[PDB]
RNA sequence: GUUACGGCGGUCCAUAGCGGCAGGGAAACGCCCGGUCCCAUCCCGAACCCGGAAGCUAAGCCUGCCAGCGCCGAUGAUACUACCCAUCCGGGUGGAAAAGUAGGACACCGCCGAACAC
């Protein structure tokens, strides 16, 4: 009785496109998207612990759910990092609100990147999951640019049931990701 | 009773493992569909849990076949050795490896339940 816009498009069009393109023997082999993970690595927090709270608020507004604070598992003197220090914030998106975040990202957030020339199509990890980084948080309309204290980037990974980069690239391409041509 | 069947066990727990090639879906085991309800996430119905049966044997699971990598492994011989001979080195009777070789091996056994036969 409901469906996120991008999910409907996937089930009705993209599945059929992939079956015609790669000619899978079984329908269970059709690649889909499992989860989207958004990670902010505030290494600076190892000294200025106030910074963690900004990264948390930004991710909460961007994704719509409370981040989980990730503690350092390993002391390292060069970074002034002690084990157990809160040094990262992560959000795991699944299901309906993963399809909504993806739709907002592809439609609104990515075209707002300053001097956006598309994403590199070579950022796949060999198993056909895609990761890309952002340097700032201003390209999200859920964050008030009037209120940001400091530019806070993040790493966004889309993980896929694709077995290889070619299949995963085709899926994201059909999903509307703006890839460069090389 | 017989089955490419589902469980629970066992073996001084790999001869049973890892891997490769091919195949299986009757009831089961599964992925799978969906969060109204018990319950759940240091975030996420992914997991755990609950309610379902549209799809699929592609994976898990199951069956057949490969000795490629692991694993098991003699016989004999040697090393070592207890006791006894032996003025220096050695030897006799008894026990006897490790390594290597021949080779074995792609497990085997018990209870219950399916489904079908009688
Ligand atoms: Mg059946
Ligand atoms: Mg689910
Ligand atoms: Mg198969
Ligand atoms: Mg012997
Ligand atoms: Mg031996």
């Amino acid at each position: 009785k409901a469906l996120p816009r991008l999910k409907q498009r996937y089930r009705e069009e993209i599945r059929e496109a992939l079956q015609q393109e790669f000619n899978y023997a079984n329908v269970m082999q059709i690649p889909g998207v499992v989860k989207v993970v958004v990670n902010m690595g505030v290494g600076d927090a190892a000294r200025d612990a106030k910074l963690i709270n900004g990264a948390i608020n930004d991710l909460a507004l961007i994704t719509g759910q409370k981040p989980e604070v990730r503690r350092a598992r390993k002391s390292i003197a060069q970074f002034k990092l002690r084990e157990g220090m809160p040094i990262g914030a992560r959000v795991t998106l699944r299901g309906d609100r993963m399809w909504e975040f993806l739709d907002r990202l592809i439609s609104i957030a990515l075209p707002r990147i300053r001097d956006f020339r598309g994403l590199s199509p070579k950022q796949f990890d060999g198993t056909g999951n895609y990761t890309f980084g952002l340097n700032e948080q201003s390209m999200f309309h859920e964050i008030d640019v009037d209120s940001i204290d400091r530019p806070r980037g993040m790493d966004i990974t889309v993980v896929t049931t694709a077995t290889n980069d070619a299949e995963g690239r085709a899926l994201l391409r059909a999903l509307g990701f703006p890839f460069k041509e090389n």
